[PDB]
């Protein structure tokens, strides 16, 4: 998982 | 799953 996605989630 | 998320995926 990307950091970007982790921040969105 | 949201429709938006389905569409991004
Ligand atoms: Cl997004």
């Amino acid at each position: 998982e990307s950091q970007l996605h982790s921040n969105k989630r």
